[PDB]
């Protein structure tokens, strides 16, 4: 009864981690896209 919960469980948590490694991934490119390369001259610093 309790492994089976257990096993459930893990899925679940699984399938989470993968959904949040593809948030953090896409968001991880959409930031490398503006803070490429080093800043120039003229840009707003934070």
């Amino acid at each position: 009864a309790s492994k089976e919960l257990e096993l459930i469980t893990l899925t679940v948590g699984f399938g989470i981690l993968i959904f949040s490694l593809i948030v953090t991934y896409c968001i991880n490119a959409k930031a490398d896209v503006l803070f490429i390369a080093p800043r120039e001259p003229g840009a707003v610093s934070y």
